[PDB]
């Protein structure tokens, strides 16, 4: 899983561990998993 700081993520993809809330660029394209 993606257990790293703002870790790079897909919305449906790989998802943080634990379940954390993935945020992007207000563009939806980089979003990284915000602890």
């Amino acid at each position: 899983c993606i257990a790293e700081d703002y870790g790079k993520c897909t919305w449906g993809g790989t998802k943080c561990c634990r379940g954390r809330p993935c945020r992007c660029s207000m563009i939806g394209t980089n979003c990284e998993c915000t602890p």
